[PDB]
RNA sequence: GCAUGGUUGUCGUCAGCUCGUGUCGUGAGAUGUUGGGUUAAGUCCCGCAACGAGCGCAACCCUUGAUUUUAGUUGCCAGCAU
């Protein structure tokens, strides 16, 4: 429900190097500009219909949705978004095999919130100086890699990402316990390997929060 | 002692040897254990399709080098006479 304004003052239409581009998506092109392709913007607001309409009863029933932002343009733009959701996410870096091996990643899990529950009430001061110091340098560790979904429950219904050249790791093994994703993509990305692509600029900051906000605003209601 | 249990030497106190789940390959196999510095050491951190763990490395043990308290005999003799 986006108008298409709004996607060209944020600069959607913008698209990768000529040289560089998958062919995939010569039916998402728009009389390509210097050096630069640029997207049909009608074909975009028909895909975040699309998309919006799809996201909702994967959380009507109380879901779980799992955001991913390697990408260093939508590290905090996806951090500021999953908390209005009270939904789950990944920044930094997305650690091999999250979700086809979730038992001990669970056990990672299991232990931060062990570190957690460690200075809460018990005494660490009776431990000696190395012991303290590696143990927080420990939890620091393992608390910027996991973060959020530290409280999650169960394997998700959905994904969200940005960069479906960057996370390859991710929609692989996403295909593999089949559960759907939903993500913008470039001129160079893979159409056929997302259920609900959304073709925009991935490049610029106001891009991916003018679609993320759609998405963070969309699921606030749907679980009501 | 080429049928064995037990015990021992050697590579060598060299720093390596593997596993569970995951992933790649039709298959034997592969990653983790490779890449950068670093150290006596897969010791440490960073990076990464891997996340962790186990036996070794290191630490816990004995001795030598300084010092406080209690203890003064068969030990010592400064200050006391023989
Ligand atoms: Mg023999
Ligand atoms: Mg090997
Ligand atoms: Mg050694
Ligand atoms: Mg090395
Ligand atoms: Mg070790």
């Amino acid at each position: 429900v986006i108008s298409m304004k709004q996607l060209l003052e944020a600069g959607v239409h913008f698209g990768h190097q000529t040289r560089r581009w998958n062919p995939k998506m010569k039916k998402y092109i728009f009389t390509e500009r210097n050096g630069i392709y640029i997207i049909d913007l009608q074909k975009t607001v028909k895909k975040v219909d699309e998309a919006f309409n799809f996201m909702r009863e994967v959380a009507s029933d109380n879901g779980t949705i799992l955001f991913v932002g390697t990408k260093k343009q939508a590290q905090e733009s996806v951090r500021d978004e999953a908390i209005r959701s009270g939904q789950y996410f990944v920044n930094h870096r997305w650690l091999g095999g999250t979700l086809t091996n979730f038992e001990t990643i669970q056990k990672r899990i299991q232990h931060l919130k062990k570190i957690e529950k460690m200075e809460a009430d018990g005494t660490f001061e009776v431990l000696p100086k190395k012991e303290v110091v590696l143990l927080k340098k420990e939890q620091e560790k393992l608390e910027r890699f996991l973060g959020g979904i530290k409280d999650m429950k169960g394997l998700p219904d959905a994904l969200f990402i940005v960069d479906p050249r960057k996370e390859r790791i991710a929609v692989a093994e996403a295909r593999k316990l089949h559960i759907p994703i939903i993500g913008i993509v470039d001129t160079n990305c893979d159409p056929d390997e997302i259920d609900y692509v959304i073709p925009a600029n991935d490049d610029a900051i106001r891009a991916v929060k003018l679609l993320t906000a759609k998405m963070a605003d969309a699921i606030i209601e749907v679980n009501q």
